[PDB]
């Protein structure tokens, strides 16, 4: 059944949202119009406000996030309308563009169009709209491992990279009707970077390490009141450890700690020093002093985890159950220093919500 | 039932127990030895053989633990002929000294009787055999506050502490037939202290931090073959940050990060200069330092979970499937730097094993 599934949905999203929205009234007429609605075509169409709200709730009901306190400024831009290519182009450029906003980021979501019968009338090959390439000759590796397959299948479509560490991929999509996808590259000019240094060391800018300024996640599905967003790219703000401590430091990533152990000029000689301790807090403070520098908002594990304390009382406030993925929301550094370590969280799925769906690549 | 969930056990723990032991021939007539006695008595008793290796066994099936690499080392002392107070209080005082080994530790498991029908015949109510006693009077903290419920306790039979940051608690315990427990001080000369200095800076000596070198925990029940060992005080050696990253470090503990960062030389002014992360590592560094000047075993979180991966490959050349419990194998310090943190672990509980047991205080 899917006829069902749906009208089922419908009418428990409508219910708590309208509830939230204050407009309990407006809840019957309504889901009188999206009875006819879903016998008569099929399926619903959401309105601004639905969406805007559901696309909010989704973001407050995602465990793994640290930092849903500001759920409730999330900045929904509704692009349901595009039909062509181009218009999905001009979209995802204007969402990084206004979502960078010179850096002060802006926390931002583009709805596209859902599913009709399952099919997809958009569908986005990237993990992140702004992402770097990455390469594993026979002989070495560069760039991002993490990026080794999209990369292999943009390649396969004639792009091709100029092979550094930081080689900005294509967009690249697929349209409903369309057998393979499109690719288009990236204007320079939209896509903020920051080149790393260090507050107190001079020589930390030998390694000649950088990363982009806005992540954008854009293959997860979002699900509101039985409708499924495909295509649906949101981004926050970055959390300096996912740079610095996870990106940059992973063995299976960049896996710099050896060469930043170096030029802070400490032996890689025992366990016993901590180096690879001493490293990564060198590192993550250098991540954060530049993004600073430069004027791109970043936040810190401390303020986050600290900032996330406050929604967790906020959402027993308002009388909403809380739900978290422990693993998850501990910071990679210094975990035990947050609030987040020493209490437990209900790894429960409630939707609205943000899921992993399946790589059209691989 | 009892009678049946003992004669279950027993079938399934000897048929393991000698499986491993190279004696699967043997374990027709001691079943049938074990039965008479069951139906004879109302329960059976271990071999040497059998507890010892059933100790092991329980080891190796520990989730929360990153060492059971020497799972197969264990000193296993043999005490279930213990009848009075005098005899706990020396077989804990000898148990103290073996294991430390003049500092070269031994892991150790010191097997006192276990219980009849559900009666105890010896009740240890400490968490450790050597921990430090916690103090709040109505004005500050003064000691270890998660020793503060089993020091009320003491000082309700008779103990007063000096009440410095460091008094070491005496050893107490309830045996069969009393209706109170009784308590011993430790003869100062038994136990093995530590003073925490820095390698390279001079000043960390004025915290005039120092732990105790030898981690016993006493109030867990060891369950073996359906055999309950309600006391059976055991020891590995410390990693480095269960003493630097938690016991000194935790705000509900005794919270030296501000004064740590203060010796250091650095402000605990902002969160994006990282202090906290900063002074963990130094106080990290500390504690692996003196523990290795004074010739006392100690582990980096580094080799530990370096030792523990070797411990996940020998499990499976054996034919053994795996247990572990990820939020507590991950160190607190770079969990995402050990390989720990990118894998996962099958949280099930197999016994034999250790398992916690009510508090008698409290
Ligand atoms: C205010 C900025 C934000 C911060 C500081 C923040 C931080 C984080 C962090 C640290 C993670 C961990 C990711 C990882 O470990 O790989 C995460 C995950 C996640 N966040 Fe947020 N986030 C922000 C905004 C948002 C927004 C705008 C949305 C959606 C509308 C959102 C949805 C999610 C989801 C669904 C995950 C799961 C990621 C996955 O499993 O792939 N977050 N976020
Ligand atoms: C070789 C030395 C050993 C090392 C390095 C080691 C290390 C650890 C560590 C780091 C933990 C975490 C404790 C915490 O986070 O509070 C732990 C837990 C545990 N270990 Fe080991 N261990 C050692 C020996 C042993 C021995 C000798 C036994 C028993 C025969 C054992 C039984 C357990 C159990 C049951 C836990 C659970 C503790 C609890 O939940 O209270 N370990 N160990």
């Amino acid at each position: 059944s899917h006829a069902a599934i749906l009208w089922n949905e419908a009418k428990a999203f409508i219910a708590e949202c309208y509830a939230e929205l204050g407009k309990a009234e407006e809840v019957a007429d309504r889901l009188d119009s999206i009875k006819s609605e879903i016998d008569l075509t099929g399926s619903y169409v959401h309105t601004k406000e639905e969406l805007e709200h559901g696309a909010k709730m989704a973001w407050r009901n995602s465990n793994r996030c640290i930092g849903r306190l500001f759920w409730n400024s999330l900045n929904v831009i509704d692009r349901r309308d595009v039909r062509t290519k181009e218009d999905v182009r001009d979209a995802l450029f204007h969402h990084i563009e206004t979502a960078t906003n010179n850096g002060k980021i802006r926390p931002s979501i583009t709805i596209f169009p859902p599913e009709e019968k399952g099919e997809k009338q958009v569908e986005i090959w990237n993990h992140q709209l702004i992402r770097y390439a990455g390469y594993e000759a026979a002989g070495e590796a560069i760039g991002d491992p993490a990026s080794c397959s999209l990369t292999a299948a943009c390649e396969q479509l004639g792009w091709r990279g100029e092979r550094t560490d930081f080689d900005l991929l294509p967009l690249i999509f697929r349209m409903k009707g369309d057998e393979q996808p499109v690719w288009y590259e990236l204007p320079r000019s939209l896509v903020i970077e920051v080149p790393i240094t260090h507050p107190d060391i001079e020589a930390f800018s030998d390694l000649e390490l950088k990363w982009y300024g806005v992540p954008i996640i854009s293959d997860m599905k979002l699900e509101v009141g039985g409708i499924h967003y495909n295509a649906a790219p949101f981004n926050g703000w970055y959390m300096g450890t996912e740079i610095g401590a996870r990106n940059l430091a992973d063995e299976k990533r960049y896996d710099k700690l050896k060469k930043v152990a170096s030029v802070i000029g400490i032996s890689t000689n025992y366990n016993t020093d901590l180096w690879k301790d001493q490293a990564l807090v060198e590192l993550n403070k250098a991540v954060l002093y530049s993004y600073k520098k430069q004027g791109v908002s970043i936040v810190d594990h401390h303020t986050a985890a600290s900032q996330f304390k406050r929604f967790e009382e906020q959402e027993e406030e308002a009388g909403r159950k809380l739900t978290g993925d422990w693993t998850w929301l501990i910071p990679p550094i210094s975990p035990a220093a947050t609030h987040i370590f020493h209490r437990s969280y209900d790894n429960s799925i409630v939707k609205p919500n943000y899921f992993y769906q399946d790589k059209p690549y691989e």
